[PDB]
């Protein structure tokens, strides 16, 4: 029904520049327009509009016109617009109207303007169009869009009662509109309305579509409703159109700024990322441009997730090369890479900033694909890096494939420990070059091992939070003995060893367990109030849901 049999037209209805003889038939069902109507250097003898009830203009042609008719006739030919067929237009809800230099066009000083305009100062302006036209039919009562019995323009508008704002069906008290009404109406119901002021589901004029959850007696929280409706501006839909998408409870052309289009249980919908939202970038290296990430190149990389492709790291990328002018690389613009979370082919680094220490730059990196390879064959290879102490993949769980090489790194502990057959799937066999870095005799002689909290995995680097994985807990990614069990400010709980907090007012319970989840249904006493297994805040002050609040 809804479009930009078409019944409602979502925006402006916009005939220009038409030929004399073009259908005009699909719009014979158009019931409203959202914004106006322009109707200008067309050809054509009628404008066959049969179920035009309402124009809204919510937008507004040249700052004060629902509808503009002008200039529709060519000297050359005897081909111009005679009528504008408007049998049915009830209301305009903001803006005048401008029917002017059509040469041909009859009638339009008959029709009443100021009836259909809901609008007291709106601008009408209807002058030098038709000259020799026929009366009306006797039966129209001097107003009509035609010359036949059934063209006539019937009055809607009827001096209205105090308790009726404007909004009325006839002069009563007792025969006032609908709250909800737009304009007028034909009975004092949602379903009367000649327009609804919110939002039309399927009849009735409604302050808001039905809602995405409703409250449950049963469960005493809310839950996913099978009547639920979105909104596309007026008309409560079941789905969205072919082309939109579902954000919260409207359907929109695309995702905010800040979404993603998640695709779950046969309905494609906007939810919020977090932090921030993927986007794909192409890797340097074999097939690119670029042999290494340089001065004329990092700006490419910002907010970028996942590298398609590798990362490569060179001497003359990082130092410049004075010969071609490539500047050398400031150093924290390297901090670009902290949002990478996958490399899908390889991650190659052979010259590293002096001053850092690591690759924390690569501390949300998690996945390298190694969808494609190096030298002979290597998906990760850091090489010669003079200054380096500890790798610092602190988030690094995956290489899919290939081989790993760490070498002559002469300064680089932490690494030895490390169990790679947890981080590298596939056969162990021979997939590893790992030599000449610093040695582990002497690593263990500085104290540059794993913290005791770490499991016999390894490391990426000194501290708790380096960690491959825990001996006991972990909270939000760092090695603790504890979790907030019975005591600690943040009360929590343990799921696979790790801490989340309670749900966020339950009693916080003195050397007990506060709750077993997340979630009001399994706190272990609610220090507010309660309704069935949960607790909550605020009592439901209205009960939103089933039938009613
Ligand atoms: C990884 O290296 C970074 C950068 O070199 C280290 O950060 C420095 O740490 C020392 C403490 O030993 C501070 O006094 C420096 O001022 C820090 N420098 C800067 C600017 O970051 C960090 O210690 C290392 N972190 C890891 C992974 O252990
Ligand atoms: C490394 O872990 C894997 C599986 O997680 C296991 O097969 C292997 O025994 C571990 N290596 C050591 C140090 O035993
Ligand atoms: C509201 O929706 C129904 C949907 O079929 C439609 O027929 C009705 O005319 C609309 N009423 C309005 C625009 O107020
Ligand atoms: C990256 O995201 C940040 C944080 O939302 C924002 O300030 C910035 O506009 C983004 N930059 C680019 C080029 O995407
Ligand atoms: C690089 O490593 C060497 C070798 O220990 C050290 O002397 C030098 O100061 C380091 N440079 C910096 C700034 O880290
Ligand atoms: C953590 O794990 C170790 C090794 O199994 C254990 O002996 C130690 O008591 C644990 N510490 C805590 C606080 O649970
Ligand atoms: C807490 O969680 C566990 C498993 O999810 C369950 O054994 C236990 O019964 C729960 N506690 C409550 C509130 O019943
Ligand atoms: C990684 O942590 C840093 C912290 O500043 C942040 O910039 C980035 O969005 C995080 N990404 C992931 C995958 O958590």
């Amino acid at each position: 029904a809804v479009c930009p049999r078409c019944e409602v037209v979502m925006g402006n209805l916009e005939i220009v520049l038409t030929g004399h003889n073009a259908d005009l038939s699909f719009l014979q069902w158009v019931r409203e327009v959202t914004g106006y109507v322009l109707v200008a250097m067309n050809e054509f003898s009628t404008l066959p509009l049969p179920n035009l009830r309402v124009v809204r203009g919510t937008q507004v042609y040249d700052g004060k016109f629902a509808i503009f008719v002008m200039l529709n006739y060519n000297t050359n030919s005897s081909h111009a617009l005679r009528q504008l067929r408007l049998t049915q237009l009830t209301e305009i809800l903001s803006g005048g109207v401008y029917i002017e230099k059509n040469d041909k066009l009859c009638h339009m000083d008959t029709i009443d303007w100021r009836d259909i305009v809901r609008d007291r100062d709106a601008e009408i302006v209807v002058k030098d169009n038709g000259r020799s036209c026929p009366p009306c039919h006797e039966v129209c009562k001097g107003r009509c869009w035609g010359p036949g019995s059934e063209d006539c323009q019937t009055l809607t508008k009827t001096i209205c009662a105090p308790q009726c704002n404007g909004h009325c069906f006839g002069p009563n008290p007792n025969q006032c509109c609908h709250d909800e009404c737009a304009g007028g109406c034909s009975g004092p119901q949602d379903t009367d309305c000649f327009a609804c002021r919110h939002f039309n589901d399927s009849g009735a004029c409604v302050p808001r579509c039905p809602q995405p959850l409703v409250y449950n007696k049963l469960t005493f929280q809310l839950e996913p409703n099978p009547h639920t409706k979105y909104q596309y501006g007026g008309v409560c839909v079941a789905s969205c159109p072919h082309n939109f998408v579902v954000d919260q409870t409207s359907c929109v052309r695309a995702c905010p700024p800040d979404k993603m289009e998640v695709d779950k249980n046969g309905l494609k919908m906007c939810e919020p990322c977090g932090g921030l939202c993927p986007k794909a970038c192409e890797g340097t290296g074999s097939g690119s441009r670029f042999q290494t990430v340089d001065s004329s190149n990092i700006d490419g990389f910002v907010n970028c997730t996942k590298i398609l492709g590798n990362l490569d790291f060179l001497i003359t990328g990082l130092n410049g090369d004075p010969w071609h002018k490539i500047p050398a690389l400031d150093p924290e613009k390297l901090n670009v890479f902290r949002t990478v979370r996958e490399i899908t082919g390889y991650l190659n680094i052979q010259s590293w900033p002096p001053h850092m220490h690591n690759f924390s730059v690569f501390s949300n990196l998690t996945t390298i694909g190694g969808r494609s390879l190096y030298n002979r064959g290597f998906s990760l290879l850091i090489m010669k890096n003079l200054n380096v102490t500890s790798l610092g993949f602190r988030s690094l769980k995956e290489i899919s494939a290939g081989r790993i090489y760490i070498s002559a790194n002469r300064q680089l502990c932490y690494h030895h420990s490390l169990n790679w057959t947890k981080v590298l799937r596939g056969p162990t066999e021979e997939r590893l070059d790992i030599k000449h870095n610093r040695p582990r005799r002497d690593c263990v002689a500085e104290g540059k091992v794993c913290d005791p909290l770490c499991s016999s995995g390894g490391c990426w680097g000194p501290g708790p939070g380096q960690c491959l994985s825990c001996r006991n807990y972990s909270r939000g990614g760092v090695c603790v003995t504890h979790c907030n069990f019975l005591n600690g400010e943040p009360r929590e709980f343990a799921h696979e060893a790790e801490c989340f907090s309670c749900h966020p007012e339950c009693q916080p319970m003195e050397g007990t367990a506060t709750c077993n989840g997340s979630g009001s249904d399994t706190c272990a006493q609610c220090a507010h109030f309660r309704d069935g297994p949960h607790c909550v805040s605020s009592c439901p002050h209205g009960v939103l849901g089933a039938k009613g609040p």
